C-alpha cells in the first residue's frame, strides 16, 4: 500500500508527529517520499545484514527485530514486520525514538541529503491540516 500524500500527512499529525522535538509536518512526509516514495511496503536489505523497513526505511541493526541482523538489537521493541503495515503505528512510535535516541533525523540518510535545509512545509501546504 502506498500512500497518497496527504493521506499521509493528515496519519502522522493524528500521531503526533507535526513539530515532534521540533520537526515539522513537512520534515516526515518528506523524509517517507525520499526513503519510500510512501510506500508501506518498502525493503532494503543491506550487506551488512541489515534492512531498511517501511515507509520511513527503520533499520534493523539498531532499531527493530528481524531474527537476522548482527547484534541482533531492537531499540523500538518492535519487530520489523510491524513496520511494514498500511497501519503506521509502529513507524512513527519507533521514528520518535530514533529521533530522541540520536541527532534528530540525521538518521534518515534521504532526510539528511533532501529534505534538510529545503522548504519541508511544501509537502504539506496543499493539505491543508
Ligand atoms: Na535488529
Amino acid at each position: 500500500k502506498v500512500f497518497g500524500r496527504c493521506e499521509l500527512a493528515a496519519a502522522m499529525k493524528r500521531h503526533g508527529l507535526d513539530n515532534y522535538r521540533g520537526y515539522s509536518l513537512g520534515n516526515w512526509v518528506c523524509a517517507a517520499k525520499f526513503e519510500s516514495n510512501f510506500n508501506t511496503q518498502a525493503t532494503n536489505r543491506n550487506t551488512d545484514g541489515s534492512t531498511d523497513y517501511g515507509i520511513l526505511q527503520i533499520n534493523s541493526r539498531w532499531w527493530c527485530n528481524d531474527g537476522r541482523t548482527p547484534g541482533s538489537r531492537n531499540l523500538c521493541n518492535i519487530p520489523c514486520s510491524a513496520l511494514l503495515s498500511s497501519d503506521i503505528t509502529a513507524s512513527v512510535n519507533c521514528a520518535k525514538k530514533i529521533v530522541s535516541d540520536g541527532n534528530g533525523m540525521n538518521a534518515w540518510v534521504a532526510w539528511r541529503n533532501r529534505c534538510k535545509g529545503t522548504d519541508v512545509q511544501a509537502w504539506i501546504r496543499g493539505c491543508r491540516l
